[PDB]
């Protein structure tokens, strides 16, 4: 890791820089042609990574001509990092935007597409539109993906060499591609390269945010009707023994758990709407309706024979994490937050890299200061502000709440320090203050600072000064720049922006984001964090004496020392809280792996179906398994004749497979028969009746109706399964309790239920193709 991979990349950077004159000599057309040359070399078997130096140099030259921007060495380093499965930490102002142009080019060369993942659509459109001329200069096409975009335009967007889009719409496009009924319906290609704009939020904070496609269901009016057909048998354990037995329908064992809940909230409702809601008494039936709660309304409609009011359910679901783990290559960017490299490597095998700034980082991060009380802390803070503003140095003070901002505001005013508070209610004022936030001695209080935030220009923004002018002359802009130079230089001499944190937050990342506001692009700066024994943060030592021992080092109302071990102790606490968080996270991700693997498995199988034209083989093969398994249920393999249930098999075949065979007559006529030949008879009859229907309809039509039925049934059982899993998982605050562990039983019932779903899949597919009505000559 380390400078170990950084010096490797610096070596390459030297090669790229060394390449510059070469690239300066080439024509526009020769630069354009480079892409084709690289692609020809890749086709002829060159390793992409070997092209990094040249390709980057080409891109940089292209940017020099097109944008008039020459990527810095560190941008090249970042681009090289982003070629790996790595997270690139790039300080604010280091031009994450421009840097990202490099690995997009490089990973487009293989001709398999690039997905640039933005935080929102505006940036996707902006970056796409702004970068379009660069990549066309180098003979590549750029796509933009938006929610609500027509499928052909989405297809166009994904078929372009480099695509820009948001995280969400990519995920929804995946779900929709995995709801397609033909491969031409797909919008995406094979998921090749994903570059994610803010991985802190997107891959960590939003890791578990579900992306969901919902719809009106379909499988209403079913389960309900069959559950309804069972209850009127019942009279005022038995009843329960009788109920479970009476499912020559859904489900050895055993409604009651863990899965067969569905059935429970389905039954207690059959039942519950029979003696519990009296017919024309508690409600009325008018105009095909019942005129409720928990499946109970739908049951009444099943009982009274009404149209059941089928209603939204989840059709498709995925977390960001589980979607992005599908890409062949994955990379991302963030602000100097990170702190979680090992987490990214654990969860994603993403190594993270701190990319050095173009100019040196010269912010002085001073040691944390600790006081007995809030009041003394505040006093020291006031004193610090007073000293630095006395030097002409501007200050940004960060607080943890509006009340604290007010508190410090009042105190500063009490001390005669002019300042402005940034109030979330007043956006115009915020922008107006931030314009002057870096003016000599300016003092600004911010509450729970957002993230990255508007650059605060040291000495003020002269650019806002001209944007202010009514009718800007030439010599006004000289007075302005000259004055600005002096202010900027004076502020730089006074030490740049000072950052004051009045508390530390429970999460240090917030502190790092506050602190990140100073020292940008090599500007001078400093930071200081202050703490007290009555800070919220000083609660996490869950012990009054313990925290109360620090009071014996004394502090002396303003005669403090600084103990560099305190800062380490504090950082250690916060990294232990973070470790605690990660332990919890890993546990939750262990639960997520079940559904993730289930989805992955089912979608792999679904796409196997989708990718093939002709499902004959699969049909025949699962036909064998289904009928074999089905006969086995009435004729146990290698058992005696007295165990056979022929009426059961004749009813089951007629009812579920529309196949009326004289098996009783077969057995009683030839004592020659034997199982295998009976199984072959049934098979042969089903086959010939089916091939007859094919001869009625045609081959092509059979292949395509087969596919459709496979997919429809797959989808329907999947959506049902998602819901069963949903109820199962949410049910786990009453199922796993007294002594025995929850989880583990969960994975068992998940696997059991998923297995059940695949065999039911086979059964229902074959049943459907066997029951489909054709007018037989």
């Amino acid at each position: 890791r380390n400078d170990r991979t950084l010096r490797r990349m610096r070596k390459v950077v030297n090669i790229i820089n060394a390449m510059e004159p070469e690239m300066e000599k080439l024509s526009d057309e020769e630069l354009k042609g480079k892409t084709a040359e690289f692609r020809a070399r890749l086709e002829k078997g060159e390793v992409l990574e070997n092209l990094i130096p040249e390709a980057f140099a080409v891109v940089r030259e292209a940017s020099k001509r097109v944008f008039g921007m020459r990527h810095f060495d560190v941008q090249l380093l970042g681009g090289m990092v982003l070629n790996e499965r790595c997270i690139a930490e790039m300080r604010t102002g280091e031009g994450k935007t421009l840097t990202a142009t490099l690995p997009a080019y490089l990973n487009a060369l293989t001709g398999k597409g690039v997905h640039v993942v933005t935080v929102n659509d505006y940036l996707a459109q902006r970056d796409a539109e702004n970068n379009r001329p660069l990549f066309e200069f180098l003979g590549l096409t750029v796509g933009i993906n938006l929610p609500g975009m027509p499928a052909p335009a989405k297809r166009e967007a994904y078929a372009a060499d480099i695509t820009y889009g948001t995280n969400n719409e990519y995920g929804f496009d995946y779900l929709r591609d995995n709801m397609a009924f033909s491969p031409e319906e797909r919008v995406q290609r094979k998921l090749h390269y994903a570059l994610v704009d803010e991985v802190d939020s997107i891959l960590i904070d939003e890791a578990r945010t579900p992306l969901i496609i919902s719809g009106p269901a379909e499988d209403s009016s079913e389960m309900y009707k069959r559950v309804n057909k069972i209850i009127p048998h019942l009279i005022r354990e038995r009843g329960l023994v009788l109920i479970e037995e009476l499912l020559v329908k859904e489900g050895g064992e055993s409604l009651y758990s863990p899965a067969n809940i569905m059935l429970m909230h389905h039954v207690t409702a059959a039942l519950r709407a029979h003696a519990l809601f009296t017919r024309d008494v508690d409600y009325i039936v008018k105009d095909g309706e019942v005129i409720w709660s928990d499946g109970l309304h739908q049951a009444v409609e099943a009982k009274e024979g009404v149209q059941i009011q089928n209603e939204n359910q989840t059709l498709a679901s995925i977390t960001f994490q589980n979607y992005f783990r599908l890409y062949e290559k994955l990379a991302g960017m963030t602000g100097t937050a990170d702190t979680e490299a090992f987490e990214f490597s654990s969860i994603y095998k993403l190594d993270t890299v701190v990319v050095p700034t173009n100019r040196p980082m010269i912010r002085k991060d001073l040691p944390d200061l600790v006081y007995m009380t809030e009041a003394e802390k505040i006093q020291a803070i006031i004193e610090d502000i007073k000293e630095r503003t006395a030097k002409g140095q501007p200050v940004l003070v960060g607080t943890i709440s509006i009340e604290k901002s007010e508190l410090v505001s009042n105190e500063l005013t009490k001390a005669g320090i002019k300042h402005n508070v940034l109030n979330a209610k007043f956006h115009a004022n915020e922008a107006a203050i931030v314009a002057q936030a870096g003016y000599p001695a300016a003092v600004t209080i911010a509450t729970n600072m957002a993230g990255r935030g508007t650059d605060i220009v040291l000495g003020g923004s002269w650019q806002a000064e001209v944007a202010a002018l009514e009718n800007p002359t030439a010599e006004q802009i000289e007075k302005i720049k000259a004055d600005w130079q002096v202010r900027h230089d004076a502020v730089l001499e006074a030490g740049g922006l000072h950052i004051i944190g009045t508390e530390r937050h429970e999460s240090r990342r917030i502190d790092n984001q506050l602190r990140g506001r100073s020292g940008r692009q090599g500007d001078a700066g400093s930071s200081r964090f202050y703490l007290s024994m009555e800070d919220a943060l000083m609660r996490i030592f869950a012990s009054d004496r313990v925290s109360g021992m620090m009071r014996k080092l004394g502090m002396k109302p303003g005669e403090a020392i600084e103990h560099p071990w305190v800062t380490k102790a504090i950082a250690n606490a916060q990294r232990k809280v973070e470790s605690r968080n990660f332990d919890i996270r890993k546990q939750l991700l262990e639960y997520d792996d079940v559904a993730n693997d289930q989805r992955r498995a089912i979608y792999s199988q679904r796409n196997e179906l989708l990718d093939v034209s002709d499902v004959s083989e699969t049909i025949n093969s699962i036909r064998e398994d289904v009928f074999k398994a089905t006969i086995d249920a009435y004729i146990p393999p290698q058992s005696l004749e007295e165990m056979w249930d022929i009426p059961g098999l004749q009813e089951r075949l007629k009812n579920d497979f529309d196949l009326d065979l004289p098996i009783a007559e077969w057995l009683d006529k030839e004592p020659e028969l034997h199982e295998e030949t009976l199984r072959e008879r049934i098979l042969a009859q089903s086959i010939e009746v089916y091939q007859r229907k094919e001869e009625v309809v045609g081959a092509e039509m059979m292949r395509h109706f087969e596919k459709g039925v496979m997919l429809q049934t797959l989808d329907s059982l999947w959506k049902e399964h998602l819901a069963a899993m949903d109820y199962l998982r949410q049910g786990i605050h009453l199922r796993g309790y007294a002594q025995k562990d929850p989880k583990q039983e969960y994975k068992r019932e998940s696997f059991s239920m998923f297995a059940a779903m695949l065999e039911s899949l086979k059964y229902e597919v074959i049943s459907t193709l066997s029951k489909v009505q054709v007018r037989m000559p």
